[PDB]
């Protein structure tokens, strides 16, 4: 072996002063993100759906037109199911794809599957599209100073397919697409040429973004192995407040909150966590009210909330990579 | 049929009074105990190692060194990792090896294997030093008690080998020393001749101490067959409290607080209590701030409540075994 | 297929006005349960037994001598246990078997085995012959309305047989009833003739009762698809006490709180769950403080919880089933 | 545990004499099983279909005619399938079902599923059609005497449905009608109230029929355990042979050759020998050249072959079962 | 999914005429293969090592010299092992990738780790660097007429790594390469594009060479979803010795010995196989008496039987594709 699988350990951030701070808060655009980024998500996306493919298509063209330089591979896969082989697609935009060590970002695209009733339609605006959205916002709002890498470590972002079961929620029928690459991740070498050491080794942190958007929303401290970087989030959320560049927003109703959880909720985590990627888990809990009905939808979304979470979702990852 | 190993549901501590517990807190001294038994201890010892061997022997050493029948082994064996195949030697001392039925306490004697961080080592000493510590300091303090061991119990400790992982938290990259003693005792006659019973009928309660020595542990009950024990903790610390023997200590700040934990954690206990024992679990939740980081070191122990905490484990103990 | 099985999700109950409540609230009767549905049953009866049988008996008389046309079935069967292989019987009590839809009501009629001691004898008064009596106790005080039944929805009962471990609480050794009739139920088509629809789909929501009994229970809110639901046994408790209609009542200790719950007990829903039935697990946490004691008697229950959780659920189901 | 489910090891023939070995070869006639018989179910028979639901009821349109009071159940039940659930029902004739012993006799019912192809249709003449029909002649030409059952012996035949894969072969994707059996049966107290004794027990003998009707076939013996019940067979051909009862018959081109094999066939017998009951498995070896091909039809069947066959195996049954 | 994957099943060979058969018999050169192939292979090459890549080069230099349009990928891909990870390539030449149903050629490239013995290195000449070597000497021979590939079949050669165990063969220790090509074929739509047709629905029949150039060889047929391919075997063996092409071959010792075997051979070709692959596997039996000897060099290789089957195969080959 080597020792730089070890430097995730000690691996510090970059702190800003307020005045970057203020930069990266004025740098996103709320009303752009709903608009030409979200609004295009809210659609039946079920897997093998044309909605899975215009989501698909979608998510690229955004980032494919950012000036970073994204490498973008779709993992077009096959799994069995219930109802049979379905055709399913990962996509993963990188940067810097020899960068070594990677952040990871990650959220899924796929919405589930349920007959229409009563003319209504399930699009999950909360699960997990506006997850995608603010995913694609960071890209564009970080554009520039992400143009800055040409540590070894650079940004991985992440969009699983199929993560919903088809008909009932079970390990056989969920997480397609992150059983598929947790897998694939670990029997690729990294960086290229290596001997001992995969693409999971070089996951420095997985970032995942399940069921956001609703008011109110308290992610509790999963994992004692990302924890810091969970005091992390919290104190880039008391400072974004001290300093006003929140909105609606008061410490008695933070995000983060230092308390801990119990057990464990499956998602595109586990297939990563169970090979010892250390995994920062950012699924409200209690999850929202909407969850997994027709109305989680654009009309219970709670746009404050979700600009507020930008502005600290982008700042956590500049100090990550020191930029 | 014999039904002796039932005998452990309707077990009852023999409660002590106010001059037995002056006189236990009078005879435990957290100085000797931390100059005799856990400075050595606290170096690199993960399985392998020098400092493992160094442990193992530093362990046997001062256990062979008091008054009590104690009987050690050293149940050495060969287990696969993710490095190749590799030996583990946990270590079992044991009162009355014919004592039927055996309280047993536990801990791991392993460190965690860290490369080397600014030429900084990782030693372990909530995890778990400290509790080897706590655990050999209980044998010498009650000794000339335990020695009147010659219902038909006696004590027992063991000092497994390779619970950490080596390299990613896992089923099949963990607890090698306590999966393997499990399994050898799950398939030993007990007591010797016996047809049906297993060693495990003989084990009572398995109290398993893992990483003890931080400020504020807060110590959930975990197990509802076990959870008459944890009420007799919470017992013991109040009077030695409300008698004065405990240091710096509030019963704001009480240790075992009557709180009920969702999950399970994964540790020693675990082959243990798959198969029927029940387990006591003194680990703490939140684990402690500096938990498998190299200031896992004993600059960062409370020395005031790893004393509290003797008191109480001894008193624990010779209530459970009638002494 | 067709997509009654999608109903469920959707399905709403038929709340019920004041005069109603007032209704259910004095159509049951705890001392008659007390006298006729449940005294019977705090016998020891474990599988096999005399116990099993006469409990089995009176559950089925006690069923037989209502008017509405309940279908009784005994489904016994074999499976092996850590003693060899012991034959079983679960008893299932349907109402309109054709009923494409039933909400399940369900519990354990088996008592754990223990040896005698102190000339004792374990009869699990809340584990769980409470539930038992009070699923009695519903269709009794619900008969007439019951009977309306000749939406394609209507009531089962399921009371399971072997649901305590043998020796030593593993999924090897428990659960012996509902994994049984999980899987035949999973393999039964629903509707006759169906051709992709089992028994499970037709599972609209799995009401599971264990170990009620004891003073000052709390339900936590398992699971999110099922939440809905312990809303409305929120709601109802709420309503029958600004009405009068519960005894030595509060609701600063109320059943019902919203508090979501860490990991998952192992219980006879868990064959259920994971094949994807709702459920509702109507069990308290913390468990009762006589849990697996001797002390588990007819003494130690609180006659007037009991009545009141009678009652609560006696409403949930009328609401749900729209009478 | 008791005795009479041992019996089946200390079995012996009533072997017969030269002369009733005529009336038997006599009262089989092979041209009434192939119009009568087998040339229903020379039709696309796969699972679910229409041919499927034909075939069933052809079976059983002869069993019920004949004077023995034959007990028939069709088993319907649902699996996991490559393309989904999907439904199967196996059938079973029984006599005297109080019968604690049955000799049994099976074979597939089911036709394996390909597209079609010039616009040709697979029909299973081999696998199976003349197995099946040749079960029924078998209970045609004995039912005078099977008659005679009003030791505890009966006999016992067995369609299973679903032995072929959707797909490919896998144990996964077949044997779906004796997965399931076995099981069932596996777990179904025999007789009526017992406590230890399943309804395997009562399953003397497996003799299963596959790929039988192609000219000049070799049947190894499989097992030891019925390797008795299989020399009977090569001692029934041979006096068949010697007295001139077979046709176009060499004894250097003999049925039933002395020679064992090495590894083993997967088919339906598989479920109910990992669990214990003797099968007797007159698969040819190798498999006729028309195995899953289109020609496995009508064309390529040896009528003599089979009408030797009937000839024989009547014979082993009448002996097994002294009438 | 449509009913393409079916054409194998279907799947006739244009036969060839005496006028052929010597031309090509005369197109193939023991000799140049024997020290422009095969030599080079003979050296130490268990994965990881030098010999690993210098063998691995010199299978593509020849395959890149030829004209035909070869289109090497190189499968670099981790696995975990006894002595922990390592690393491993699988070699795959295919023409027309696009053509959705190929012909599969397959043998393993690794050899065997070995210590060193009174100065003797392990090379496999049989295991398996001849196989390597008639696989290319074929490309070779045949490219002018495999250039006719500018029903949709080509022809695909595989090269296995980390075939041999490392140290004691077991399921999780050996066939490294094939287990993990298998599964990536499993799950790769074929063609680009399909919704429920994997890679493996192309592989039209694996052929897989392993343990060649002994002398007297029997190769047994050992799967019927494939003796129509071994017939051809034998007729085109029997019909090139009357035509005399063969050389020091009798026909009282032929090769394809129409004589079937028992148990199954474990192999590279199993995880294809139970994937539902149709295997011709040319592996003798008995093995020759070299095997995992020092001695399985080239002084024991049989340069006449060697160019024999060079012979064979080739015509097979042309007669599978037409050409
Ligand atoms: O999909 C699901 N079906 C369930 C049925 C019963 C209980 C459950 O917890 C679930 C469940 C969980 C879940 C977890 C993370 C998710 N992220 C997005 N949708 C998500 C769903
Ligand atoms: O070793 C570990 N690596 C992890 C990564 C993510 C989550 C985790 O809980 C762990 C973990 C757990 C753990 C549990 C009990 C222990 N006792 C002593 N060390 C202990 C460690
Ligand atoms: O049976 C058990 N033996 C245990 C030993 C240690 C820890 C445990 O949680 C258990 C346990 C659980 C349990 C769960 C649900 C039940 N419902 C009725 N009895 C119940 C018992
Ligand atoms: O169905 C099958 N597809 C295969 C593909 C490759 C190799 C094989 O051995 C098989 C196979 C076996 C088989 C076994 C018993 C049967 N009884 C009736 N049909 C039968 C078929
Ligand atoms: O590797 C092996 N070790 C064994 C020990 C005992 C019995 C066996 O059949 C084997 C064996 C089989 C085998 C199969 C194909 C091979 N190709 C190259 N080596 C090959 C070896
Ligand atoms: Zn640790
Ligand atoms: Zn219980
Ligand atoms: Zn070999």
């Amino acid at each position: 072996a080597s020792a730089w699988p070890e430097e995730k350990n000690y691996h510090q951030p970059a702190i800003l002063n307020s005045s970057a701070l203020r930069q990266i808060a004025e740098g996103t655009s709320i009303s752009e993100m709903w608009q030409n980024d979200l609004q295009p998500l809210l659609i039946e996306r079920y897997p093998g759906s044309p909605g899975s493919y215009a989501a698909r298509q979608h998510i690229m063209q955004r980032i494919q037109r950012l000036q970073a330089d994204w490498v973008l591979e779709i993992d077009t896969f096959l799994s069995q199911t219930p109802y049979g082989y379905r055709s399913f697609s990962n996509i993963i935009s990188t940067l810097n794809p020899t960068a070594k060590r990677h952040l990871v970002l990650a959220c899924h695209y796929d919405s589930k599957y349920f007959s229409h009733w009563n003319n209504r339609v399930f699009v999950g605006a909360t699960d997990s599209a506006v997850p995608c959205a603010m995913m694609l916002e960071l890209a564009r709002a970080l554009d520039k100073k992400l143009l800055s890498l040409k540590p070894d470590l650079s940004l991985q972002l992440i969009f699983f397919d199929g993560e919903e079961a088809f008909l009932h929620w079970s390990p056989q029928d969920s997480l397609y697409g992150s059983r598929h690459l947790a897998a694939k991740m670990a029997s690729t070498p990294h960086p290229p040429g290596a001997r001992g050491t995969s693409q999971l080794h070089g996951m420095d942190l997985l970032v995942l973004l399940d069921l956001i958007g609703a008011p109110n929303p308290t992610f509790p401290n999963f994992f004692p192995n990302s924890a810091r970087w969970f005091e992390r989030l919290q104190a880039i959320e008391h400072e974004l407040h001290e300093l006003g560049l929140l909105k609606d927003h008061s410490l008695e109703g933070r995000y983060f909150q230092n308390y801990s959880y119990g057990g464990v909720i499956q998602d595109d985590h586990i297939p990563f966590l169970r090979r010892g990627v250390p995994v920062l888990h950012l699924i409200p809990s209690p999850f929202p009210e909407v969850w997994h009905t027709m109305d989680d939808n654009e009309e219970n979304l709670d746009e404050s909330t979700i600009d507020n979470l930008n502005k600290i979702l982008q700042v956590f990852v500049l100090e990550y990579l020191h930029l």
